[PDB]
């Protein structure tokens, strides 16, 4: 695949992140956007803070995040910024409940977060199996999340990017397949289910942290929220990664028009009107329900359902000509 040069890596390991963003960065609103440039250096932060500064060989690390920016596409929205802004929701996350998780399950699940869109070519699961794309025969069922993990473990398997060799062998499977389902859970087809089978446990007082199935479940609707953070922000922020979303959204969807295919309203570049309308659907029917759930489970996750609730808001605002 792509492999990254010494000057990256090198410059990585030099790079000191400003006292003022140490302080912000533990927020759950954090935006990542005006800092291009430290965007390698905030993620090693992250795991540093969180799993400690001799956790990972500092070189290996630093050689494997340069190689993961590398196999991200310049799309739209599916690209390095989107990796890292799910990944710093999951540090978010992952602080404001250390305990409950294990460290085997703090560093794949930071690991998961950067690699979750590994090698995204702006194309739906829908697409590729519409029309009948190579990796749609290589994995029937979540399609790009299945590739997403492989190309993930093949980053692993590259000459020094191997972050993970000093752990057991036990160990290493354990975390190889926490992020394995992690990845796998980004999904968004697999979390109307997943959601639905939390708040039953959560309503009959059944769920315990304890259970392996309860755990990865919790895991899973941790890596949706994550996924969504874009969700989670200041309305200027919020409004303008859903330009970048609905571009990509658009440019599947004249693909499809090309091929005398008429894409759904959400994918069709002439219906933006529907776009507000659209949104609400989404906060409403998917947003609402995730975060409402994970702070069910995960109270100190709260922040992120209030936000949530004012980018709606903000929404209902657009529709009602506000
Ligand atoms: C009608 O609006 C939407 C429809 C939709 F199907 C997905 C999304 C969406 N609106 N906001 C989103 C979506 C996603 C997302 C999540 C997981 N995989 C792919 C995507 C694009 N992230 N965010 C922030
Ligand atoms: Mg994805
Ligand atoms: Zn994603």
């Amino acid at each position: 695949m792509s492999i990254c040069t010494s000057e990256e890596w090198q410059g990585l390991m030099q790079f000191t992140l400003p006292v003022r963003l140490c302080k912000e960065i533990e927020l759950f609103h954090f935006d990542i956007g005006p800092f291009e440039n430290m965007w390698p250096g905030i993620f090693v932060y992250m795991v540093h803070r969180s799993c400690g500064t001799s956790c990972f060989e500092l070189e290996k690390l630093c050689r494997f995040i340069m190689s993961v920016k590398k196999n991200y596409r310049r799309v739209p929205y599916h690209n390095w910024k989107h990796a890292v802004t799910v990944a710093h929701c999951m540090y978010a996350i992952l602080q404001n409940n250390h305990t409950l998780f294990t460290d085997l399950e703090r560093k794949g699940l930071l690991i998961a977060c950067l690699c979750h869109d590994l090698d995204h070519r702006g194309f739906s699961n829908s697409y590729l199996q519409k029309f009948d794309h190579p990796l749609a025969a290589l994995y029937s069922t979540s399609t790009m999340e299945q590739h997403h993990f492989s190309q993930t473990v093949s980053i692993l398997q590259l000459e020094g990017h191997n972050i993970f060799s000093t752990l057991s062998s036990s160990e290493y499977e354990q975390v190889l397949e926490i992020i394995r389902k992690a990845i796998i859970a980004t999904d968004l087809a697999l979390y109307f289910g997943n959601r639905k089978q939390l708040e039953e446990m959560y309503q009959t007082g059944s769920l315990n942290l304890n259970n392996q199935s309860h755990r990865d479940r919790v895991i899973g609707l941790m890596m949706t929220a994550c996924d969504l953070c874009s969700v989670t922000k200041l309305w200027p922020v919020t409004k303008l990664t859903a330009n970048d979303i609905y571009a990509e959204f658009w440019a599947e969807g004249d693909e499809m028009k090309k091929l005398g295919i008429q894409p759904i309203p959400m994918m069709d570049r002439d219906k933006k009107d529907e776009v507000p309308q659209g949104q609400l659907g989404f906060y409403n029917a998917v947003a609402i329900p995730c975060y409402t759930t994970l702070t069910q489970i995960l109270p100190p996750t709260e922040p992120l359902l209030k936000a949530c609730r004012d980018n709606l808001s903000q929404w209902e605002k657009v529709i009602r000509g506000e």
